[PDB]
Order: structure tokens, then sequence, then C-alpha cells
């Protein structure tokens, strides 16, 4: 009895008015289709431009974007997952993901642990906390961001805390078909969970993003998927015990 | 410049003379084809019959099988990976894998850490040591057994110790297509390694084994694969930095 939506679109670098207008439109359309939650892509509000976020995006501008996003969840009556720079100064913040419910209450916040490449590592501070897991809509939801999901340890950390549905804002460019095609199905199977992966698409900030937004069920099967063009993917989620069998006390000594 | 072979066949429960004759034949044929190493399936010497191994297979019988296997590696001039019950009494041994070189020297021994199901757990003691990693043929080889490979932690443990080629005796039944089809490609991609997976095939000990033996390269692609019938798969191996980027000191606290 759960219907989720994923927004796949192109953001304009450094134009949160435009980018949040796009999220607002997607939230309205998702709600009209009966979706109870909308997942949006990594850093969408400011575009995926790490060095320019560090150089030009102030904490006050981030907070104004966050306030508008909270208002979108409330005013469109839909839970919303967004991803922004963190709230600290440009030199002390990371990349984050947050979930607000349909009343605008922020239920969970998370800072990306696995930063991708030298530009992200120059612009952002990595997170130090495990993914949050919380009850919403009858299930345990969790958050990860982009590159995080490519590490089995990060998805296992969520599943170990009870996660059943892992929601992943992303920004995957360069025709990296192995991430949705190979890694995501395994993350689902090896934990027995569902994952939702919402990407940018098309040229943005000097890159051409892959699209390919997808929801993968616990058998590793796509429940729905997009191609390379902007779209709003709406998916109805249906109603080996690796998590129990794993010898975690040995594994943690062997990493 | 490395050519490996995988034996896929059906074993007869409790008939090591017959089963080791089959391994001897495969070793001869692999060597004739220029393969430098033969990988064989889990518990092949006695058949995959855990409860009957515990009830009827003595330590003396295991040692005699091990001695014959060492002689096969030496006399067929090929490195050999086999899997037998461990050397202790029936009540204190596990499922093991060992690698002998073409001179019959045992280079590495390993005890399966992740036992599969109640019959294995009643018949065998789980291992407590990480997978071994060793130089052979110009590369770092490692060993895991069956269900081990389905845990990302077990393959990561090997790759963290330098493994480049992970060799996996298995006994996969019940049409479990997600293991070779979904999990194995991810284990290869997420560590940047090659994996070789040698299964039983056909009815044996009350089960019908899947076959599907496969070698998967670091892009997650099958370099060679078998179907459901007995066969000898011969594969020539060619000449994101997940292993460096992973925040292992955080991950080990989150499992």
């Amino acid at each position: 009895h759960m219907r989720i939506a994923l927004m796949q679109h192109t953001a304009r670098p450094l134009d949160p008015q435009h980018n949040l207008d796009l999220i607002d439109d997607a939230a309205a359309r998702a709600s009209e289709q009966g979706a109870q939650l909308l997942l949006t892509p990594e850093l969408f509000g400011f575009g995926y431009v790490p060095s320019q976020i560090c150089a030009q995006v102030s904490a006050e501008q981030v907070d104004a974007a966050r306030s508008r996003l909270r208002g979108i969840a409330r005013d469109r009556g839909i839970a919303l997952v967004w991803s922004l720079p963190g709230p600290e100064g440009p030199e002390q913040r990371g990349i984050t993901a947050e979930l607000a419910d349909e009343h605008g209450e922020v239920l969970a916040s998370y800072q990306k642990v696995q930063l991708y490449g030298p530009e992200e590592k120059a612009a952002f501070v990595p997170g130090e906390q495990p993914p949050p897991v919380l009850s919403w809509g009858g299930r345990q939801l969790s958050l990860l961001v982009c590159y995080d999901v490519e590490f089995p340890e990060m998805v296992r950390a969520a599943a170990a805390r009870g996660a059943q549905l892992v929601l992943v804002p992303t920004a995957l460019a360069g025709d990296e078909t192995s991430v949705p095609g190979i890694l995501l199905p395994a993350r689902a199977v090896e934990n027995g969970i569902t994952l939702a992966y919402a990407n940018h698409c098309g040229p943005e900030g000097g890159l051409v993003f892959d699209g390919g937004s997808v929801v993968v069920g616990p058998a590793g099967q796509p429940l729905g998927e997009l191609g390379v063009e902007p779209g709003l993917l709406v998916v109805d989620l249906p109603d080996a015990d690796y998590l129990q069998d794993r010898r975690a006390e040995l594994h943690r000594n062997w990493l």
C-alpha cells in the first residue's frame, strides 16, 4: 500500500530558484498520482558543481533552500527526500540527505560518508555517522547518498539497523552502467531490501548525467526504471537469511 | 599468460574412489589443454552429503582422500583446488578448501566461515580465520567456499589482503540463479577482482545442482561459463578505487 516517486531531471548550476521550482512541480505531480513520497537527486538545489558550491554558495543560501524544500513537502502534502550542502560554513560542511514527512517535519538527516573523487573531497567534509533508519508509512526507511551505495558496507550498515527501503539521491555521470546494472541489484539481494536511486540526467555543470533512475526490489529486479530523459518514476511497492547468518564479529576484524 | 580450468560434474555420495577418479581425469584433460590450475567443487570427494559425512566418513578416510588429491596435483602437473571435510574428528571438523601447486605442495588451506543451513551447521564446525592470500602464477590468489562468497564481507576480507583471483568451490542447488547472476558480478566489480566459481551439476544426494560454473572478471562480465551438464571450463585470464576509498574504520563499527 506504498507508492513512491523519483524525480529525474537536469539542474542549473547555482540557480536554486529554478531547481527548487522543478522539485515543486515534481512534488505536485507525484502527489496528484497518489505517491506518498518523492525522492530527488544529489545536490539538486544548487546543481552538481562541488567546487562552485564551495566557492560561491553561502550557508545563508543553503538554509533558504532548505526552508523552501520543507515548505514544498508541507504545501504539496508529500514526504520529500532532498540533498543539499550541510548547514555549516563552506569550509566545514558535507553533502547531506534529509527526509521530511508530508507535514514538513524533518524525520532524518544524513551526511554522505563516501565522497567521490578529488573535487568532492576538496569541497566537502565526509560524514562520520551511520545511515539513519526510521519508521514511515509502515516500513523502516533509510538514507544514503550516491557513491555510498556502491560500498556493500554502507547498505549493510542500514540493513543492520532495520532498514527495509533505502532511498538514495545520486549524481551518476560518465555512462557508469555497472552501478545500477550490477551493484544495485546485489545490494538489494544481499540484504533483502528495496532501494530507490534518483539521478540527474543530461548535461549539467560540464558533465552528462546518466539518468537511469530505478527502484530495485529484494529479488534484485527493477520495479520501475527511467532512461536518459527527464521523468517522474512512480512505483507501487508490494506488501537466505544473510542478515542473521553473517559472522559480523569476525567480519568487523577483517575489513 | 594464466589459463585456469574449472571442473563441473556430479559426485557419488560416499564414493571417494569414483569421485577422485573424476578429478584425476579432469586434471589430466585440463593439463593437456595448457591449464595451469584446476578448481573443483565443494566436498566433491565425498559428495555433498553433510549428515552422512558426519555419520559415516572417518578422519582416516578424509586423510586418504587428501593424500590422493595431493598426488593428483603432482602426477598431473597442475595446481589443484579441492574441498574436503577438515582433518579433525567428525565432531570437530569443518568444510575446507586447499590449494596445492603443480609439485603437490599445499600452499594454502581454509575453513568455510559461513555455513549454509541446518544440515551443514549440524555436521560441521564453522571456520574462524580470514581467507588466505598468496602469490601463485604471477598473481595473488585466495580461497572461499560456497555461501562465503554471497557475503560481501568475505570477498572484501580477501581483497583487503591483496587478493586478485578468488577461487570458490561450491555446491549450489535449487535454481538459485541470483548467486552467479547477481551476486558474483558485484563481488568482482566492488573489489576489482576476478572470481572463479566451480559447482556440482545434476542430481546428487537428493538435490539437483545448478551447474552454472563461471569465471567473472573485474568488470563483472563472464569470461566463460557452463550450463547444467558436466564440463571442463578452460579460461584465459588477461594480463573507482573502492578498496582505497572505503572508510573501513567506520564500517567495522557499523556491521
